């Protein structure tokens, strides 16, 4: 009985509605094609991920060999010899079929002030900005920078930058004009988009104002797309911004997409590691399109004329892979939300699901937690399409599971509780929607192409069998894996490759149950995750140490119920002129300059425990 956190906890079955309410059938007859499909990914994986790849996507020129590599060598290659577009295969070969297909569901920040895109609209629009990027510069292999908010706008920005071929590095709208330039200089990107002002929760989000604050040590940037979001009076450089509405109008409502690679840089994704500097994470073309086209069609079920919604933003993965690359893979409808769960009201949520009969749902825990207090006089909808209800980021409680089944889905709905990373690119231990039986904290069996192994961290040796508990590793490369480390790919190999030879290294604590189900324990590495953002604490401590009255800084992450973990720092200070509650208040606002907003911890006290400071001992006292 090694596992505990498995003791006692219940099998989960789908819910018998699930099957009377559907439109059609599921992806695979039973619990048993998935134990055939899977163990046909893992024994002759050749021949398994070709015939996917096939099926889900459309090449400009046919493939010869699945895979090459190892990932003792680091050089996994996937689908070699075919070429390929991700504009192609999210929007043109869609609108070909049928263009007037709704594509993109925009729910603005104020209610009734959003809009509905059509698969031709989409076409129309990308192949605008497409010309735009052309017409500026941009050429294939460049870098371009997406600095932009939930807007309709957004997703247009990813496939244009994939249309001609170039690489788009989206920064999370909210990081300080710190964060952006260093995410510019380190992937130099000459363009960058964004607009004049954000609206989230109508709070107003000066995003123009931080580009040229940031722009002010990037030289190299030559061009800056403005949207008019807001129409406010912004700061204007001319001959460098220019905007949206203006050029857009300029050129031809379609441009050739330029044939890509398999392994040909499709973006980059900067995630705050265990050390040092932000690093960009590389995905490549086919293998992480393929990657989200498996895990949409076979974890959330997802259909022709489903409805999409998932809560995550653009700046993170889960925006990446299933606010955008999933959905229109597939051709179905995403819902791009640009408010927050909470305004104008408790129900807005619920809200744009019952209006646009949605068909799947992904949130994050913490953002149900703080819903589920606030009362169930908010969830009164009948939402009676919705049919997925995922859940990312920590996994869900019981008691939150309880509130997500009944309240949500009305005991109707198979819940998924999704784990993966940004490196990994899409799902990698998930249940599958309406097939695999659940298990509140548990993130079920592993997908296709995810061989998981235990890892003995001392012994360095796997555990084998089941009710064992170490780390999380997996055995064999999947196409949707990380391709490198952008500028650094000794780092990439000493941070996921070097750690167990032979093995890709998640980071993680988890243990296997008797049952074979897997439970995520946490990060083992100096890495948190606050309010969905992924936060390095030796970044934040060396922020910290910037102060000129801060000789030694320790910042440790514990549980918490409003944001996941709660960043908790110890400050040493100098004799200075100010008081300490002067200096408090200065220490918060300085990583909030460094890093952004959400990066400021949520207390810092004046102190520090050495034998190597020992983090254990400050989290145990908090
Ligand atoms: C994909 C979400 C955002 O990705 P990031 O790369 O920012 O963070 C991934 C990490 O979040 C946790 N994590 C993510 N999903 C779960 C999950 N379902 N259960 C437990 N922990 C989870 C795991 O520690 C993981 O290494």
């Amino acid at each position: 009985a090694v596992v505990l956190e498995a003791n006692d906890v219940d099998t989960f079955h789908v819910p018998k509605a699930f099957y009377e309410k559907h439109p059609s059938k599921t992806h695979l007859k039973d619990l048993d094609e998935y134990k055939k499909l899977y163990d046909e990914s893992i024994r002759s994986p050749d021949t398994f991920w070709a015939r996917m790849a096939r099926e889900l996507l459309t090449f400009d020129k046919d493939f010869q060999t699945t895979h090459i590599g190892s990932l003792e060598n680091g050089d996994n290659a996937w689908f070699v010899e075919g070429r390929l577009n991700a504009s192609f295969n999210c929007v043109d070969r869609h609108a070909i079929k049928n263009p007037n297909k709704v594509a993109i569901i925009y729910e603005a920040d104020e209610p009734n002030e959003g809009r509905i895109i059509t698969y031709g609209e989409l076409l129309r629009e990308v192949s605008r900005v497409a010309w735009v990027l052309k017409q500026r510069g941009v050429k294939k292999g460049d870098t371009v920078a997406i600095y932009l908010p939930m807007i309709p706008e957004a997703v247009v920005a990813f496939l244009a930058c994939a249309r001609i071929g170039a690489i788009h590095s989206v920064v999370f709208a909210g990081f300080s004009s710190d964060s952006l330039r260093d995410r510019v200089l380190d992937a130099g990107s000459k363009v960058v988009i964004t607009t004049d002002e954000g609206k989230r929760g109508g709070k107003v989000i000066g995003t123009k104002r931080i580009v040229d604050e940031a722009l002010k040590q990037c030289p190299d940037v030559t061009s800056v797309l403005v949207y008019k979001r807001t129409g406010a009076e912004v700061p204007w450089t001319n001959g460098r911004d220019i905007w949206w509405h203006e050029e857009v109008e300029k050129y031809p409502c379609y441009v050739a997409p330029e044939s890509m690679s398999s392994e040909d840089p499709l973006f980059l994704l900067y995630t705050s590691g265990s050390t040092g500097k932000p690093k960009g994470v590389m995905h490549t073309t086919a293998g992480y399109l393929l990657g989200a086209a498996m895990t949409g069609k076979y974890v959330f079920d997802i259909h022709d004329d489903d409805r999409f919604f998932c809560g995550g933003d653009v700046g993170w993965i889960t925006g990446h892979t299933y606010v955008v690359y999933a959905p229109l893979l597939l051709g179905c409808s995403t819902v791009v939300f640009e408010s927050t769960p909470a305004y104008p009201n408790f129900s807005r949520y619920w809200d744009v699901i019952e209006k646009h009969k949605v068909t799947q749902f992904y949130v994050a825990p913490t953002a149900l937690r703080l819903l589920k207090r606030a009362g169930d006089e908010h969830i009164h909808h009948k939402m009676e399409h919705l049919r997925i209800l995922g859940s990312v980021g920590e996994p869900i409680a019981a008691e939150v599971w309880k509130w997500y089944f009944e309240k949500v889905g009305k005991e109707e709905a198979h819940i998924c509780d999704t784990y993966w990373q940004t490196e990994t690119g899409s799902h990698v231990i998930s249940p599958l929607g309406g097939i695999t039986s659940t298990k509140p904290g548990s993130a079920s069996l592993p997908f296709f192409g995810i061989e998981p192994a235990i890892i003995d961290p001392v012994s360095g040796e796997e555990i084998s069998g089941n009710d064992v508990e170490g780390v999380l590793a997996f055995k064999q490369p999947w196409p949707s894996m990380a391709r490198t480390v952008w500028g650094a790919h000794k780092r990439y190999m000493d941070t996921y490759l070097n750690v167990y030879k032979g093995y890709y290294f998640t980071g993680d604590g988890a243990g296997r149950d008797h049952d074979g189900y897997y439970w995520i324990r946490g990060r083992v590495d100096d890495v948190v995750n606050v309010s969905g953002h992924r936060l390095s604490t030796a970044e934040i401590e060396a922020a910290l140490i910037e102060h000129h009255q801060v000789a030694e800084a320790a910042v440790v992450g514990i549980a918490d119920e409003l944001t996941g973990q709660a960043v908790n720092a110890f400050v040493s200070l100098k004799d200075g002129n100010e008081t300490t509650e002067q200096v408090r208040k200065d220490l918060v606002m300085q990583v909030r300059k460094s890093i952004g907003p959400f990066a400021a911890p949520k207390a810092v006290f004046v102190v520090l425990p050495k034998t190597k400071i020992m983090r254990r001992i400050l989290r145990k006292i908090l």
